[PDB]
């Protein structure tokens, strides 16, 4: 049979932003290859597995944690964050509304977790919907300790890889 990986991860990521902003079409896309522009609201929190052959050595399980928009309403968000060792905030380019929730859900996760050295998790902005400023979102991410921010979308399956390559690369490197 095949030589056994030299190394397995497991990381639980979370996916965050406020309704509507394509957080589950975007984990949808990534694991699942697919696309539909029906709305189906997630209730409370959803799950997903990503399996990244990272290297020929190494596999990368990402245990994705699709959580539902108004959560940050709710009282343990907390729990929800637990033992995650990344996390991705999804706002809407077309309802800049959305883009204001993406610091209030910053600020939540922050305040509610960080690794083990106490040092705050990586996470990437995601501008989703670019299928429907470059310095000022890099100055954006800089304010609000992002490692990144990319334009996105799921419709067209684009820089979904790249975000989650660059995010598990960050996940790493704090390793
Ligand atoms: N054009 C376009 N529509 C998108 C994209 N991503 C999501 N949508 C649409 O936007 C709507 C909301 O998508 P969802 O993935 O359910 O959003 P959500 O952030 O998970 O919503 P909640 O779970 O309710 O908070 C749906 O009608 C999707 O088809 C995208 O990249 N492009
Ligand atoms: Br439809
Ligand atoms: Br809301
Ligand atoms: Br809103
Ligand atoms: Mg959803």
């Amino acid at each position: 049979s095949m030589q056994a990986p030299h190394k397995e991860h497991l990381y639980k990521l979370l996916v965050i932003g406020d309704l509507g902003v394509g957080k589950t079409s975007i984990i949808k896309r990534y694991v699942h290859q697919n696309f539909s522009s029906h709305y189906r609201a997630t209730i409370g929190v959803d799950f997903a597995l990503k399996v990244l052959h990272w290297d020929p050595e190494t596999v990368v399980r990402l245990q994705l944690w699709d959580i539902a928009g108004q959560e940050r309403f709710g009282n343990m968000t907390r729990v929800y964050y637990r033992e995650a060792m990344g996390a991705f905030i999804v706002f809407d380019v077309t309802r800049p509304a959305t883009f204001e929730a993406v610091a209030k859900w910053k600020n939540d996760l922050d305040s509610k977790l960080s690794l083990p050295n106490g040092k705050p998790v990586s996470v990437v902005l995601l501008a989703n919907k670019c299928d429907q400023n470059g310095l000022k979102m890099d100055q954006f991410c800089k304010e609000h300790g992002f490692v990144g921010w990319f334009e996105t979308s799921a419709k067209e399956n684009i820089n979904i890889d790249e975000a989650s390559r660059c995010l598990v690369k960050h996940i790493l490197a704090n390793e």
